[PDB]
């Protein structure tokens, strides 16, 4: 009754990209993602808290996401075993056997891995990420790979048909610098 | 605690979405956009105020982007005079009343509430055209012709010779400003 609500949304196109600013703790982060939906267009805005145990196996993930179709939130636990739950403690089986998340469009999560299997040179490693896509952020088993080349950078592979590869450049602590093609440290 | 900024190298087409809410006297507004020049996404939070007679008041705008936090904060006294937040005069901008933002249809009901144009009459008008995400004002040269209630022509009288035809309900709110911004 106070005020009325218009919604506009723009018909001009621009090419555009996503910009994340992440703060981070030892045990946890937070983050704000904002973005052009690939479909519609049009801009949406994540805010995300993830955070892990002393392993870096995530423990509890966070979600909110604003855009043209409203607000949208996801509440995941993790046992740090494999073992899934949403915010009601209902168990999520489809998800069982994930240990790390995997968010698009954002390099942060490629330091999961990294920090969690403690990789030697030229060691690989095949992972099941829970991966979320923003922003419908309906969650789905993927298959990955993880191969140390050297400490400071690592060769990511898809294994469940795309045969999409990239090769992260990485710092001390395994926050991505350069996603090469894909995301640049600002 | 330590800070990580990562800009996307990914490109896909797109544009402003906007959601507003009005009052009586005044707006407030929150718009989601990318930047033309850097491909990247930033956010306007504005707040617009105006008197009876639709010459507006006072002007607050927050942006934030990549390259940091921007304030604007204006001040008029409904007769072409300007000020900044802290009572500076800003001269440069004598003699508008309305403000025009880009992108935004919301403020093309501004001349249209305020001019009381018959139909098939033109008005020329000063706008204060501020342009997101930079928020540099600017007087500009427009005009609007009444072409019946719910229809406006919209000129740029700068040189670009820019001209639209704007479908507006029936408080002055655009509905199409057709190839540009749609109500959803």
């Amino acid at each position: 009754s106070r005020d009325r609500l218009y919604t506009w949304a723009g018909l001009w196109r621009s090419p555009s990209s996503s910009w994340e600013a992440l703060r981070l703790e030892d045990d946890q982060a937070e983050s704000q993602l904002r973005a052009p939906d690939e479909r519609s267009g049009l801009p949406y805005q994540l805010d995300y808290r993830l955070r892990w145990d002393a392993d870096w196996h995530l423990r509890e993930a966070v979600f909110h996401v604003e855009s043209e179709t409203g607000v949208r939130k996801l509440h995941l636990l993790a046992d740090g075993r494999g073992h899934w739950q949403d915010g009601d403690g209902e168990a999520l089986p489809a998800f069982d056997g994930c240990l790390d998340i995997d968010i698009w469009p954002s390099p942060f999560t490629n330091t999961f891995p990294i920090r969690r299997l403690g990789l030697a040179d030229g060691q690989r490693a095949e992972i099941r990420a829970l991966y979320i896509e923003a922003p419908a952020l309906e969650p789905r088993s993927m298959r990955q790979a993880y191969t140390r080349l050297d400490a400071s950078h690592y060769l990511y592979e898809n294994l469940e048909g795309s045969a999409f590869k990239a090769v992260l450049l990485v710092d001390e602590q395994g926050l991505v610098i350069d996603y090469p093609g894909l995301f640049q440290r600002l």
